[PDB]
């Protein structure tokens, strides 16, 4: 299965140089995109944390919680245990930890994996009143032997190239690292224009 993944890297990812640490954010941010294209996300925000760990937050539907027959698993569980807008497993596969939290129905649901293996059984952990799926993960160094260090302009100038593509999208880049701390945020306007 996923540890496949941590073997063999290069061909789930392309690289593990600096390219490959950035296309974890992508595959992640692509999910968010779809479920733009869906028509239920408005708004995803990436985030660079002060330790080049990555938080992807959307106001979509979340990702379904629900059983799956097929699997006797949430279907939020097989997202990012089963290799498959498909590579949330590879991310997973390729993070020291990776946790999400899925906003759905008034209720907060969070799991963990680390490097890959589940922590524990999807839990309902708070209440909410918004809705949406929150991504953190932490790339694993043991991959990312030449560097585990973030590229804000990178990453910003193609979150503007989505926002471009995805016209009416907000979406933004924040920096919280330290002696560093920045924003952008990118919004093109459709017909209200
Ligand atoms: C924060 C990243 C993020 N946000 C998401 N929102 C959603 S919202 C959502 C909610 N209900 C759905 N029902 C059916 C469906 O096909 N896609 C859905 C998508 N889904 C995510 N998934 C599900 C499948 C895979 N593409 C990942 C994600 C992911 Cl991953």
């Amino acid at each position: 299965g996923l540890e496949a993944v941590r073997k063999r890297p290069g061909m789930y990812i392309g690289s593990t140089s600096g390219e490959g640490l950035h296309h974890l954010v992508w595959e992640i941010v692509d999910n968010s995109i779809d479920e733009a294209l869906a028509g239920f996300a408005k708004s995803i925000q990436v985030i660079i944390e002060p330790d080049d760990s990555i938080t992807v937050i959307d106001d979509g539907r979340g990702i379904p919680v629900g059983i799956q027959a097929k699997t006797g698993r949430p279907a939020v569980e097989t997202v990012f245990t089963v290799l498959h807008g498909v590579g949330s497993s590879v991310v997973n596969a390729l993070s020291t930890s990776l946790d999400v939290r899925v906003y759905k129905d008034g209720k907060v649901y969070y799991q963990e994996y680390r490097r890959g293996a589940v922590v524990d059984d999807l839990k309902v952990i708070e209440e909410t009143d918004r809705h949406g799926t929150t991504v953190h993960f932490i790339p694993d160094p043991e991959i990312f032997t030449e560097t585990t260090v973030y590229d804000f302009d990178k990453l910003a100038t193609r979150v503007r190239e989505l926002a471009f593509l995805n016209r009416g999208l907000h979406i933004s880049i924040e920096d919280r690292r330290e002696g560093q701390e920045d924003k952008k945020e990118y919004h093109y306007e459709g017909l209200e224009h």
